[PDB]
């Protein structure tokens, strides 16, 4: 920070753009479609019924913060006036788990759930990559009662499963691990400490989308990482997942006579209670202890973690989560949290069930221009007063090309203005319901009895 | 030059040292969360935004997080450097990034009705990070210009809607006041105010009235060099410092030019106005509509576009929401189609910060019990009872009695407390009324006894 570093700093900020980074920063850039945006809410709106039923408020996210040495190159960084380095979010957690540690005492809401979004950086000059994240986290101001907390996280997960169509009629699982576990499976395989980090990263990838354990061990032996081949074989040793009871057996006997066998226990016997809560809770989609649970576990350390996934034949995850007091420790220059992160969008969005709701029930048609725009705005803004939803068609000839125009839309009813206060009612939500005229006074009566 | 190496060097250079740590204590020292209670009546302002939204048809549409920086604002935009040292900005509204991207995605469909949540950021001086504020938009966006003043008045149906919808609006006196972008440079022309100072004339005319800053003070800042309008010219601007209602302001507008060029010129614009109003009539808008000539408000997106505003017409007067119609914003854009119309408005300031929409409980059920045990059993087994009925509630902390229970939830509020004690009993207090005793009840009957109690 010399003379030299700031003058150029302001000098950087009063220069123009070069007209081709302005084209490239969203050359060829989409918008989702319009029914996309209707799946898009239907999910949203779905997904916070669900975490109301349990009190949770929304919490706001930052959306920029002093970079973390914790990315690589993916994350998006941009510098600020004062040459702070700050980047976009990779995730939700690190900037909730900063807020914890950083904000002035004050009471937070112990459960809340966020939708944010999250950037992956490019290198062609165009616009960051977005993608949408939703978090719900359980946030105490003791340890009592941490399991349970966790628990919960759970239960709310198995909800979303049950709501949804693509998860509710489809195998699926949750595998549970622990920080703590995979730090101590580590050190009775000799793995240098140096290596933990990447080995995790490894690991985390396996028996998904065919990353099978001769996969993992390539790249453990690799450069990327470099553990021995002994070490890589007692790792094997753990390559599985089984239901708790006999999981906590098969571990207790591969730990039996090491230094490590009482610190293992400790931590059987918490998962223990977070799997005797979740039966309490009643979460339906089935448990399996897996003790390589690493998604992310730098964030965890010392914590519970948890993954939830297709549990088909080529596994694939589907949220992910895990308890990150230590996340919030690690920002402190007396909160505890745990919670899960799910990219709704791509999981439940993009696809007589939820997603049988119209954008609009009511399109308001007629085929005299000026009855369209007197009438059929009347009508229309009466809808509205009685919390329907409706718009004004465009103008039409008949009901023939209305029908045409209208191909790329479902509505419940097409509402047909024409002359002496009469209107023509197509029922559209249904195929078997023929037309009807009726005096335009008898609308309200008439929607409230074919519902 | 930009075409000088010292541009690299310090970029490479500053995007590799780490972060100066004081820097990072400052971003955020003494940053404050919202509380609890600021959280929950966000979430009901919220939540009766999107159902007024829903009944035209709308849906949630995203926005840009962040773009290359624009001329058009001040040293309050937040501005960032990219590693190619490109300057990007933070939104300081939603309407640029909105129209950046109609102009630029080309692609394919567009919702008609929209609305869309998003942050806007204003910039501090001391290394602290930005302040936030929420913004909410509403936009109607079409590929023809058909019915152009149609859409108008449903833009202006809506923000009548949300006033009904809102205590803090649904009793006070409100207005709206149309303008229009060709009104007020054929106003500039006819007051002969020189092309190079309009930009500057429309943000100070853009306060009038409002907050106190009555004429004396619009004349002081565009007299001032700053800005630099003659004398004769502002005087002849005070002409059109007025309101009336519409018939008798398209005749008082009509009078001031009448016998020069600009009488047939404005005529046109007139007309646009005047069918704004009358589907405003039909759309069965309550609050009164003023024709205010000298509307301004970020005019500068809305050139050839009507402008208008929704104030509080209290007294003094203060800015409810805003907008116009910005063809001309994403005509600005295109690289060298489409029409859209909407308002702004900052929903956590006007509707947010303090039965009615503001009654219904973060949590309905609190689940406690005096014994801990019973407590982390049938305890939970009641929780995800309610929960599989769509019921909110939540378990409570440890507590030895009911007065100890009843105080540490002091500084929260349900409607029922539910008491576990041995056997399948509970003790249920009521808590939304005060005039309903205790009752005992059976554990097999909690649903049923809830059925009836709404």
């Amino acid at each position: 920070n010399s003379p030299y570093f700031e003058k150029v700093l302001g000098s950087l900020f009063a220069r123009q753009v070069e007209p081709a980074k302005d084209y490239a920063w969203d050359m060829g850039s989409t918008l989702p479609t319009p029914d996309d945006l209707m799946r898009r809410f239907i999910v949203k709106d779905t997904l916070i019924t669900i975490f109301r039923r349990h009190g949770a408020v929304e919490a706001p996210t930052a959306t920029l913060y002093p970079k973390s040495s914790h990315y690589g190159p993916n994350a998006v960084h941009l510098l600020d006036r004062n040459g702070t380095v700050l980047q976009l979010p990779c995730d939700l957690v690190m900037g909730h788990a900063r807020s914890l540690a950083r904000i002035a005492s004050g009471p937070v809401p112990q459960r809340a759930y966020s939708f944010g979004n999250i950037f992956r950086d490019r290198q062609d000059g165009g616009q960051p990559d977005v993608y949408g994240e939703v978090d719900f986290d359980i946030v105490t101001t003791d340890a009592m009662d941490l399991a349970m907390k966790e628990a919960e996280v759970i239960k709310v997960l198995d909800e979303i499963i049950a709501a949804f169509p693509t998860t509710s009629s489809t195998p699926m699982c949750f595998q549970l691990g622990h920080s703590d576990l995979l730090q101590l499976i580590f050190d009775f395989c000799n793995v240098e400490h140096g290596a933990r980090q990447a080995a995790a990263e490894v690991l985390s990838k396996l028996n998904i989308r065919n990353f099978t354990w001769q996969k993992v061990r390539s790249e453990l032996r690799s450069p990327l990482v470099g553990i021995s081949a002994t070490s890589v074989d007692e790792l094997q040793r753990f390559d599985w997942r089984d239901t708790p009871t006999k999981a906590f057996t098969k571990i207790r006997n591969l730990f039996e006579g090491t230094e490590y066998y009482d610190k293992v226990s400790s931590t059987l016997a918490h998962l223990k209670e977070v799997y005797e809560y979740s039966k309490k809770f009643k979460v339906n989609t089935k448990i399996y202890i897996a003790p390589l649970s690493s998604i992310n576990e730098a964030f965890f350390r010392g914590g519970i973690l948890f993954s939830c996934l297709y549990d088909r034949k080529v596994m694939d995850v589907f949220a992910a989560g895990g308890r990150y007091d230590s996340l919030i420790k690690a920002h402190r220059p007396e909160r505890h949290a745990v919670g899960f992160s799910l990219n709704w969008e791509k999981q439940l969005a993009k696809p007589q069930g939820i997603f049988s709701a119209k954008r609009c029930d009511v399109l308001v048609a007629s085929f005299d221009p000026s009855i369209l725009r007197s009438s059929g705005i009347e009508l229309l803004q009466m809808l509205w007063a009685h919390g329907i939803s409706a718009e004004l068609a465009r103008d039409a000839r008949s009901p023939e090309d209305l029908l045409t125009t209208y191909r790329d839309e479902s509505y419940s009813w097409i509402v047909i203005i024409k002359q002496e206060s009469q209107l023509k009612i197509k029922t559209m939500h249904r195929k078997d319901v023929p037309d009807a005229d009726i005096q335009a006074k008898d609308l309200l009566a008439w929607l409230k009895a074919e519902i």
